[PDB]
């Protein structure tokens, strides 16, 4: 209509219960043909809002976004454990108060390029950049996980080939908020991301929860709850600059809470990260002068039996936190280690907490270790032959630092005695 | 129908006279329309309750026992209810107004049994938990405080027996977003908290602001306007694990600003923080491996008549900080101490800043410790960092000098911070 | 009648041609029908006015004098006008669109006081203080910068007299949130503001993005993206108490990021910090016992060519961190200087990263800096010259001075924040502790 506003469930002729993806289509071909215009007035080309009330959608087709400034919104985040529910038995389903998500629920019924499998596409070339595309208070679901042929249960294999969000043109201020996402094996991809911020967002049993790919520059990633899964990401960006990550709660069971690749000038501050597997946030391929800054680290044992067993492929002289680049500043983390003396790989190892794997200038400050056999030894910082130059300060005992000391300025946190 | 309603378009009751008869209507529908849990992969997916700018009595409790239910209004409609009870009663009719507003629920409950006097009662056992219910945007009022048998003027007790909102059972991604709280002797307690967000509310001039009882995991209180009552807490978490609380602005008049029991291996980080007493962070009955780091502690004295002899009833060596427990991570903080050295509590006490009354392999570093005399401004001597002899093998590292670290050298790691000179 | 409006819903006026005399007319209709104070314990709750996406030229200032007034959108809106304006002329029928969007309010006012050229103006004398006022998810934008003497071309001048929302009076719980501000010369300036909180909005390409005047107490900045223009500021306060500074992402290219004057007791911590000019946080006129942590700190070269030759007037010597108070704390934070040393002012300078200017009792500790000597060159191509220049860390060393402590500064403590040589400082009057060094 002339204002601008739609809602799926008032849309002529639309079914969204059957296929929301071809309703939200169509509302997008109504703005188009109604925004032709760029330049009457100072305007002509505002966009949109459409909304989705509390419901269950079954999204068949995939949306196509290509234009600025549209709006999908809903009133409900939606989440509920299926992993939990998948893993009890059958027979006890009928006493259950509900089984499925909820929310403003968008099932996405796509088949397995993972652009293909994406609920939402956003996708424009040309100039200027795609803009202030808004995400707001729904639920995206991917229903089912299914055999990978990796042995465990269907349910478990957090693999679908579904997608929440795939943005995959350069975009400007685009915001992802409020959103529940839920068995998808990847729930938001951005690629080429500028000025984006994903804020309060519930995200959890997908197999990858946030993914920025490409390049990216000044954005943000604050106030959510993130849980992955032990082959996909919590946090993934790659050659970000002036990324900044904070108060997330990260908990299992992504192979890590914060993978870097190639991302500069960036920091990772104030997040409470949990996982039940070394290798917690990577710093890779010239990670570079960036913050790690007051954070609480704690990797303890998988305590729930469908995912005994189940993990990263990574051994404990990884590293809690793991950095190869320059110039990192590493300042006021707490890391906790609680690991049976039987579950460490290799076999006999002590487990690193901070590794320093390349590169030069790494300043490692006012680091807190704490290690229990559920005290265990632990090495507090490991520096790499191939890793030098570093100032390593307050962070572990003379024992708890093993590192070259004629090439890294190191000095002892103070020993009782 | 389409799962959204409008409590001024339902057709049964009246909010203006009961909200809680006609929000507890809509939950009776929404349940007689949503009874299959598993038709066409769905069934349950909840519903949302609208509530526009308005003055509403609620009389009944409104009882939440469905998942995905969000209520919604468009206004947290706070002001300042103690500052207007303390104005003389003759200058109320020259005031532009006088109440709360927004989108406001009055709590006309009679009083506690503590979850009967809750406006909102989320409460359902069994299986599943309750999930992802949401709280959004709306204001919450209880109108007037109460004698308390003892003492002070009615309206300046914080007492009342009510309860903003009141969750009893086991829920799992909960929200509470955006909310105006004012006047609740306790305005949300939540029980048996998994993977909570508590984000961007004003929750002020209530007895107890933020309690998450029972226990919890994964949680987040992040980004609030805390302020309490002086027998009450700003934000209290017992038997939490991975609690993030940070980003919150807390002023006074709490009795504490965090208080932590049994609480393990959470974050208390970046918080600005100001109370009229001492015990502003209290972690207690072994919480541990805890991180406390980069938050401003301001102490000083009230200003204001109506509370200027009122208080939480604890002595300057009680520390600003109060660690009872092993392994935490006390790093970075500032810490402003403003008060008047001949009201200092016992008389001839030396202040303490951080105080260590039990545990072991506590990590005390780079805390920086400003003291002032000022009248109810000179330099002021202050204990920064207090070790009992029951706590011990602590690590004191750059947060005051020799004299200034109290603590036994033989049994715990010490590095005064440098001196000035060479 | 339920008090909720929407400007398209509205009898009288047109939203399109004048939004502000259609508002201001909704907020009669509101306090016409709220005139009784206490009424049932209520009768002034106030209203919601919603603005549906939409291009709303404003022509008449809203007077906003009533409390709980929301003014609600459906889009921030944001693009970058900036950008736009500096595309040749000729090729703009090309681009896919060229204004911002979303809910948005075109400020169609002439220049200012600046309150006069404000969208919004929120006053009211008298008791209690105005409360509880809301703006959320909607965008107000300046339309053009004008020419203004400055030798720039007009777009670039980041003047118009146009203010987005201007709070003239003493305010309590205050919220603005998920805004879009753009193209305004002043995007925000609240006065006396009490427990004030500005959440996630998109603050960009106006002349100075967040003021806070006069004074204040227990208000909060957080989980803003905020750029400003360089003679303007990007977060400014003055004669504040307890305010929490964090969780904002700060780019170019305001003449400093964040600006106290006069502010105490104060946290500016984890934020992420971005500017091409020296003078990035400035802790002025007796700003004392403030936390400043955990900061990421960059100072670059502007890569854009038509900003190339364009600064906020301050040399290397200015620090990107300079404090002039008592008793602050600075602490954790990361510095990265990536300059031209060809292009530091004055010639053979050693660029400062911390400056005491005065004040004593300072301590500053655990703070990494990281200087290299790089060419930043620049380009005609915004975003791709931006992003390139964030990922360039190829370059040699360049020294500088850590911390600088004026002889009118004393007492203060600073411990590992540089090397000897790197910490220019009266060893005699404070506590110096060099960090170790191979
Ligand atoms: O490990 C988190 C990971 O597992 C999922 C289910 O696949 O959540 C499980 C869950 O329970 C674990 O945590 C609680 C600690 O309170 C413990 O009692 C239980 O034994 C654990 O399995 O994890 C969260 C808390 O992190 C609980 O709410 C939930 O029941 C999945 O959601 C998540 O990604
Ligand atoms: O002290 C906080 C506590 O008191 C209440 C009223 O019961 O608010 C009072 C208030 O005023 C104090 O701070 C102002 C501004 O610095 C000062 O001028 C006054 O003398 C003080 O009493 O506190 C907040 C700021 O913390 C002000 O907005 C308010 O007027 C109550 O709301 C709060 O919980």
């Amino acid at each position: 209509p002339s204002n601008n506003r739609y809602d799926v469930t008032e849309w002529p002729a639309g079914n969204p219960a059957k296929d929301i993806g071809e309703v939200i289509n169509s509302i997008i071909a109504d703005i188009k043909a109604r925004q032709g215009a760029a330049d009457v007035d100072d305007g002509g080309k505002p966009g949109a809002v459409i909304y989705l009330p509390p419901g269950d959608y079954h999204l068949r087709t995939q949306v196509l976004i290509d234009i600025s400034f549209l709006r999908i919104e809903g009133s409900g985040h939606g989440f509920t454990s299926s992993s939990i529910r998948f893993n009890v038995p059958e027979e006890e389903w009928p006493d259950l108060h509900e089984l499925w998500p909820g929310g403003s629920r968008v099932i996405v019924d796509l088949p397995a390029d993972s652009a293909a499998g994406a609920a939402f596409l956003v996708a424009r070339e040309g100039s200027p950049r795609i803009s202030s595309v808004e995400f707001s208070n729904f639920c995206i679901d991917g229903l089912h996980f299914t055999a990978d042929g990796s042995g465990r249960h269907p349910e478990n294999t957090y693999a679908n080939g579904k997608t929440g969000i795939h943005v995959a043109s350069a975009n400007d201020s685009f915001r992802v908020t409020d959103m529940g996402f839920v068995y998808l094996e990847n729930a938001l991809t951005i690629h080429k991301a500028d000025a984006l911020s994903i804020h309060h967002n519930f995200i959890a049993e997908c197999g990858s929860c946030i993914e920025l790919r490409g390049w990216g520059q000044a954005s943000k990633i604050t106030d959510n709850l993130v849980g992955a899964g032990p082959r996909g990401h919590s946090i993934y960006a790659e050659n970000h600059g002036g990324l900044l990550v904070t108060a997330n709660n990260v908990f299992p069971r992504g192979a890590s809470s914060v993978h870097f690749k190639g991302v500069t000038r960036s920091s990772v501050t104030n997040n409470r990260l949990h996982a039940f597997y070394p290798g917690m946030v990577r710093l890779e391929e010239n990670s570079s002068e960036n913050l790690v800054a007051t954070n609480h680290f704690l990797r303890d044992h998988e305590p729930w039996t469908p995912f005994f067993g189940v993990d990263n492929g990574l051994d404990d002289l990884t590293g809690l936190l793991s950095i190869s680049g320059n110039n990192n500043s590493v300042i006021g983390n707490h890391f906790s280690e609680v690991v049976d003396a039987n579950e460490i790989r290799p076999e006999g190892a002590t487990p690193v907490i901070i590794r320093l794997t390349a590169g030069t200038g790494n300043f490692v400050s006012t680091n807190h270790v704490v290690a229990m056999d559920v005290d265990l030894a632990v090495t507090a910082v490991l520096v790499d032959p191939g890793s030098a130059r570093n100032t390593i300060l307050d962070s572990g005992s003379d024992t708890q630092v093993v590192a070259d000391r004629a090439v890294n300025a190191i000095r002892a946190t103070p020993t009782v005695g």
